[PDB]
């Protein structure tokens, strides 16, 4: 079998991806963020704390027929970004564009924290890392992928974001038109639970390449792509009035600059971000300072290989027995 999904940016910033999702029977129909970051499928409910929804769509485990209460199960889960929230949990037939998984562990959220209330366009999450991450308990669940994968005409899904335009998520298949020239397939590690590899360096706009290792996570849940101090500080030292911004959070830069693309090396291949997806946007409304789309893993532990660096590529997930990252230019 596949599947094959339109993933959709949530405002004009492309601050973060939605893709709808069919759940239970009849079905319901959530818009969720596609996360390769973390493990755990979990959707705004009829049992959500009614002050802590604000516009999302909800999914109603009384009415569909296939739902089952999973007995004495749990989960709660904090993000990255401090954001955080935790319920109960159901199985219940799931599909992403045409592949559907029966028994799937739907997590039914009963608290979200306020970023998650916040964005009305948002109704849940779908990890897409490894299973040791998920959070359900006392008996963990396996994800979507995880769940399909035996029955996919390959063990793979695929991530084609576009920047400010819609993009493609795809089980089971290679679609050889999404992507320009060959797809380098790196090696990952598993051990943290993520999609973790090792980039081969980077050059800043027409710079000489650097050939430095660079460790990260492919993480479609995370919006801007974060690496050492170092390489951050090579990026906006090639911005006229780029600085770190303490009270901001991060590199802020005069909204007037046109910026340098970045690039980033995949084994002997390159990707290339073009200037323009760096840029996001004045840092309050009005302001003439724009917030940068590179900024510094100092305080994460981390680096993140994010939207901002995923999009400009067409990336392979490979769920085969050693499982592996491709990236194409598209
Ligand atoms: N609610 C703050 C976080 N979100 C994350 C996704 O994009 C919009 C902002």
């Amino acid at each position: 079998s596949t599947g094959s999904a339109t993933t959709t940016p949530i405002d004009s910033l492309d601050d973060a991806y939605i893709t709808p999702v069919q759940i239970g029977t009849p079905a319901q129909t959530l818009n969720l963020d596609f996360d390769t970051g973390s493990s755990d499928l979990w959707v705004f409910s009829s049992e959500t704390t009614a002050s802590e929804v604000d516009g999302q769509t909800i999914y109603t485990p009384s009415k569909s027929t296939t739902a089952k209460l999973l007995s004495g199960a749990t989960w709660s889960i904090s993000y990255g970004d401090g954001s955080s929230s935790s319920g109960d949990v159901y199985t219940d037939t799931v599909s992403v564009g045409g592949l559907t998984v029966t028994g799937q562990a739907v997590e039914s959220a009963k608290k979200v924290s306020s970023s998650f209330t916040e964005d009305s366009t948002i109704d849940g999450l779908l990890g897409l890392a490894f299973s040791t991450l998920n959070t359900v308990s006392p008996t963990q669940q396996k994800t979507f992928f995880d769940n399909a994968k035996a029955s996919l005409d390959s063990p793979v899904f695929t991530a084609d974001l576009g920047y400010h335009a819609p993009g493609t998520y795809n089980f089971g298949f290679i679609d050889t038109t999404a992507y320009t020239g060959s797809i380098t397939y790196t090696a990952v590690s598993t051990k943290q639970g993520f999609w973790e590899w090792t980039s081969t360096g980077y050059a800043v706009g027409s710079g000489t390449f650097k050939s430095t290792s660079i460790d990260g996570i492919a993480d479609t849940g995370t919006t801007l792509l974060y690496l050492p101090a170092t390489v951050v500080s090579a990026y906006w030292a090639q911005v006229s009035g780029a600085k770190s911004s303490s009270s901001v959070g991060g590199y802020v830069f005069p909204c007037s600059a046109t910026l340098p693309s970045f690039t980033f090396g995949v084994g002997s291949a390159r990707i290339v971000i073009p200037g323009d997806y760096i840029d996001f946007g004045p840092i309050s409304t009005g302001s003439s300072s724009c917030f940068g789309g590179i900024q510094s893993s100092a305080g994460i532990g981390i680096n993140i290989f994010g939207d901002v660096a995923l999009k400009a590529a067409f990336v392979v997930f490979n769920g085969a027995t050693t499982p592996t990252l491709g990236f194409a230019s598209k």
